[PDB]
């Protein structure tokens, strides 16, 4: 069968944190008033709610309002006790509340209101120190969560709110974050696509936090080399395909024979064989003034098939990437 795997960091935080703490099937929703939030505008619908701008008006701040589509108890409480958990962490969504829709007949989430940039404008016109700054400030909310038991599972750029004028960040909608076992088997069915990582690819069930640090880097990628999405398969195999592209076939051979792993034989005519690339190679006249030997040394510890390999969140905010940026 498939070796195991374990995370190298954070692995006992569920073990040692009370059973109320991960058990979000046990949790008990404190309702506020519903009453409390008139919405003000519809800001965009997912798969699995949809957000709304509102007013808090009791105490006339703006709120946003994520109303959940009907899905299963655990799921819904699962998202509530992971914002509950991390709360007050570093760039974590607030929750601010937790209201019964009478509509919906569903739970409405209630966040603090960031004042979000457009996203299509920020990877436009985000420089390079902006770049490392942003990722800084990513880098703390995943540590956060990931030092707090909780992988997020669903970083890409439209789960990163940023209030560019305040330089303020965001990591949003925790819907797809689990709680870290050691030895549990997830749904490799996380992430959006293009943020995949390998793991997920291979149907590796046994994933981390770690997984979280290969979106991370598809976000890096994508940021400073100016490609959107920077591994833009069409579907999931020719997404492994495209990493492997990058990454070479003969890694991801040795990744998935570390983890006694089988490829679909439908990569048998699909995949190919294909040399590790230097990552200069994607670097141009369009986006050099992002990219600096620091930027790609991060970004080649951060893409690797193999999850045990990746930095961890923490070890990537030790990256000489981010001297230059300043620390408060
Ligand atoms: N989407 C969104 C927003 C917040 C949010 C918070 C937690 C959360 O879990 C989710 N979620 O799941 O999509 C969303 C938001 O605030 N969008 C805005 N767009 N313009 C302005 Br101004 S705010």
């Amino acid at each position: 069968g498939p070796v195991p795997s374990r995370a190298r960091v954070y692995t006992d935080v569920n073990t040692h944190r009370p059973r109320e703490y991960w058990d979000y099937e046990s949790h008990v929703v404190e309702w506020g008033n519903q009453d409390d939030y008139q919405l003000v505008r519809k800001l965009g619908r997912g798969k699995y709610s949809e957000v709304f701008e509102a007013i808090n008006i009791t105490n006339n701040e703006k709120v946003v309002v994520k109303i959940l589509k009907p899905v299963k108890k655990k799921k819904i409480k699962r998202e509530i006790k992971i914002l509950e958990n991390l709360r007050g962490g570093p760039n974590i969504i607030t929750l601010a509340d937790i209201v019964k829709d009478p509509v919906s007949r569903t739970p409405a989430l209630v966040f603090e209101h960031v004042n979000n940039t457009d996203f299509k404008q920020l990877y436009q016109t985000l420089t390079d120190y902006d770049i490392r700054f942003y990722m800084y400030e990513i880098l703390k909310a995943l540590d956060y969560c990931h030092s707090m038991g909780i992988m997020h599972r669903d970083v890409k750029p439209h789960n990163v709110m940023i209030d560019h004028e305040h330089r303020k960040l965001r990591l949003i909608d925790w819907g797809l974050a689990e709680f870290y076992h050691p030895g549990q088997e997830y749904n490799v069915r996380v992430a959006s696509r293009y943020f995949k990582g390998p793991e997920l690819l291979v149907d590796y069930q046994m994933y981390d936090y770690s997984l979280d640090m290969w979106s991370l880097g598809c976000m890096l990628a994508s940021m400073i080399f100016r490609k959107e999405p920077f591994f833009h398969g069409h579907d999931n195999y020719d997404q492994l395909v495209r990493i492997a592209k990058v990454l070479g076939t003969e890694d991801l051979y040795d990744y998935i024979d570390k983890y006694n792993i089988e490829l679909d034989p439908r990569f048998n005519d699909i995949l190919g064989r294909h040399s590790r690339k230097r990552w200069e190679r994607f670097v141009h006249s369009e986006n050099q003034h992002l990219v600096s030997p620091e930027a790609l040394d991060f970004l080649d510890k951060l893409l690797r098939y193999d999850h045990q390999s990746r930095l961890t969140a923490r070890e990537a905010m030790e990256h000489p990437y981010f001297y230059t940026v300043v620390k408060d």
